[PDB]
């Protein structure tokens, strides 16, 4: 295609996107396809000659959309949100056209410098300590963009185990790094995201999952007991992942208790705030952050609730030296290749910059407040209905609930709802109880959307209960 | 704040701006004249409370962003390896960014998984890869998955190799710790291998040893054979080899016909890093360097280098998907990578392959190689310069005959104007200029223009 055709096709794609995102409520959120559905609808080989743009573009509706889960539907209520926005789109359009790589400052200065200044903006927006700012005079720390919280959590564990091994190796300098690694133990809540287990599996570091209280919250007592038990057995506590907004029921570990324990015992304290971190834009949701001064690292996903399209993860460290010694064989700008697993990285900071500036802080805060109010409204509808119960507290955009009685009633409600797929729910379990997780997603979700989805859930319960 | 009708106006503005930027890019200075820290004073200290105007946001692109950008899409970009964008790549990712689905499981968005499976089978075939790397082949236990980088794909290969061997070692020592057993492992690559190989060992705590190479900077069977016997004699356990097709320094090619047989016989995971040169295997006449690919356990290259897909987009193929899965689980692609979440990267890849078609992708590789061949002829006509390694694809390496200081001062002179972007490399003692043909729009005129700036620089240095 010629540049003049790109100008026409770009317009067709902008007009397509505007219509798609505007009318998304009309779509079946979940596709009704079987595994392998696509192969028989595609040629077995790449085309030798150009396919026409009418043919490629045609295939969006004809064969892509029928297999898509519409993550931007107000009726998507599974997992946690992953929200796009107009500004996000426009910013990545620019980054993808420049298509520079920013492994070093030198390889494209703007790619590193915009990211450095925007991560300082974002740390301030979240109410993070000044020691996570690149530009605070006394700081040895800073923020860097990653693709996922999963990888940011793995990097934190990699930095914690490398740091501790280098300190152990000064005493046993004939001892293999890998042998010293055998003695380490890392902790999280039994509510922690599967990425914590997976970071242990990848790093070959022992991971212990600790019991929680009645609010599904990891407490200092449980960490202190595990540390004493594990040191008595010759293990070397190295790392704690404290979760702010667990995946299951959006619970919060008790940072004010875990912080001092991590500081006194020499454990790297990493905060996984993947979903909930966006709420810290609002001063009234910062109570969960109490104890943040003890953190060695902090991560959240703008790519969940802050209307930046995926990939966009914020990762902040107190000590960029400890991070860089993980990733370089020898220990106002920076080469971000030493703050991450790969070499290459792209100009992800444009889309984050455009979202922050297009909305401004007040409209980002209004979005968080609105989504939370939509979840509160949903909650009030459940709480009013004595057929249902709510087995965990709602703090943000996630309500969990179930029909009173055996798990099978809730199982059968989810099955009935999945038949038409007008809203997308996935089950979880908390201890013995099957629950429905209801995540408020789209920034455009209205009270009418919430009542519409509640009424479908109620119709299904009425069907299952009336037999 | 921004409304749907405003998105349609600003989307048009951005489409027109991008077309004008990519079309006029030769008029830019490829290297920006800035110093570290230049942007901080040009930006507010804090995010804006109220919305900034779209005129202000857009206006900042030229006013404060472009002055610090290295124009990777410039024909005058000749450092590192290419990273090419294209109209169809842009249009596919626009769609992917709007849907914004995540593909950790098939269930979480089937199309994200299924388009990727099918396109990776297309791309395996386009490359001339073994049928055992296809998702849909009756005998295959393998398949292709997109990754963000070759760096991460090489790390995964090594994590899969070391996990598989530790599980085999535990059968005879059930009391030994997985991390204790990892201590005995050793992994190999060429001393020309990309720094991502060294970085994989540093992350995984796997001992890496870098092997000497021959007169063509090729890793040979004998070096591997000698390393393997010496390491076994010391009580280390060979586990992995990374064979490079298209080394960073001089685009040398490891001898896979020799390394293959040894890896298979000795039970070593053989990972192929063809980051740059992979794209060349679209053209059957460059497939000589792929001879011995039937012995590979894994293979990776970047469409995000030379195939005109914008970054990120890396292909990673394994022969044994169960070995890969065992690395990451105590088709759902979350078990074929490090993270859980992943995005719909396959749209822009499908769009590029369909919008160009294979024949035009082959013409692009061949034209880039012709431009490199013309750059080569201009150097080889001029007896002030020499060429210490053979040009197989789009990289020419060359220096001034004489001490390193001559080539050094040429680079420092070219850097003053930044009219083309060149990076120093070394082989043994010799300082070299790498000359990479990048832009798919590169012409003989662009090459001669660029050569004449290197010559004009050389003329000045040679009479100081
Ligand atoms: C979503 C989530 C993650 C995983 O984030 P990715 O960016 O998908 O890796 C981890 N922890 C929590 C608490 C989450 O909600
Ligand atoms: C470019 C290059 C790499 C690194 O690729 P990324 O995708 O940037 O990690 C690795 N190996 C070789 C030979 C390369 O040319």
């Amino acid at each position: 295609m010629e540049p003049e055709e790109y100008r026409e096709r770009g317009r067709e794609m902008v007009d397509y996107i505007c219509q798609y995102l505007s009318t998304v409520r009309e779509r079946r959120v979940t596709p009704d396809v079987q595994p392998g559905y696509l192969r028989a609808q595609l040629p077995e080989s790449a085309p030798e000659d150009p396919d026409s743009w009418d043919s490629i573009f045609g295939d969006i509706e004809r064969i892509i959309m029928p297999g898509v889960v519409h993550w931007q539907s107000p009726h998507m209520h599974a997992y946690y949100p992953a929200l796009t926005s107009w500004p996000s789109l426009l910013g990545d359009m620019l980054a993808d056209a420049i298509n520079c790589l920013g492994f070093t400052w030198a390889s494209s200065p703007a790619c590193t410098e915009l990211e450095m200044n925007v991560m300082d903006w974002l740390a301030k927006m979240l109410g993070l300590p000044e020691h996570f700012l690149h530009h605070h005079p006394s700081s040895q720390g800073g923020g860097v963009l990653q693709s996922t919280v999963s990888e940011s959590t793995l990097i934190a564990l990699l930095a914690a185990r490398k740091n501790k091994i280098l300190e152990m190796k000064t005493s046993e300098p004939d001892a293999d790094e890998s042998s010293l690694n055998a003695r380490l133990v890392a902790y999280a809540s039994d509510q922690a995201h599967s990425s914590v287990e997976k970071a242990g599996l990848i790093s070959l570091v022992k991971m212990k999952f600790l019991p929680v209280d009645d609010n599904f919250s990891l407490r200092g007592e449980a960490l202190q007991k595990a540390i004493e038990e594990d040191k008595q057995r010759g293990l070397v506590p190295v790392f704690v992942c404290a979760t702010l907004g667990t995946t299951g029921v959006c619970a919060f570990d008790c940072l004010s208790e875990l912080g001092p324990i991590c500081a006194r015992e020499g454990l790297w304290l990493h905060i996984d705030a993947a979903y909930a971190g966006t709420a810290f834009l609002c001063p009234e949701f910062r109570g969960f952050l109490k104890g943040i001064e003890y953190a060695d690292s902090f991560t959240f996903n703008p790519s969940k609730w802050m209307m930046v399209h995926f990939d966009c993860t914020g990762f902040w460290v107190k000590d960029k030296y400890k991070l860089q010694q993980t990733f370089s064989v020898n220990p106002v700008a920076t080469d971000f290749m030493h703050w991450q697993i790969p070499l290459s990285r792209r100009f992800r900071s444009v889309k984050l910059w455009f979202v922050i500036r297009s909305f401004g802080v007040k409209n980002l805060q209004a979005h968080v407040r609105h989504g939370t109010e939509m979840a509160k409204y949903f909650e009030s509808l459940v709480r009013n209905d004595p057929s249902f119960e709510i087995p965990a507290k709602r703090h943000l955009g996630l309500v969990v609930f179930r029909l009173k009685g055996p798990n099978s009633l809730t199982e059968n409600v989810l099955k009935e709802i999945a038949k038409a797929g007008r809203l997308f729910l996935i089950p979880a379990t908390i201890q013995d109880k099957l629950i429905i997780r209801f995540t408020v997603t789209s920034q455009f979700t209205t009270r009418d959307d919430i009542l519409r989805d509640w009424n479908l859930i109620r119709d299904a319960a009425t069907l299952i209960l009336s037999q």
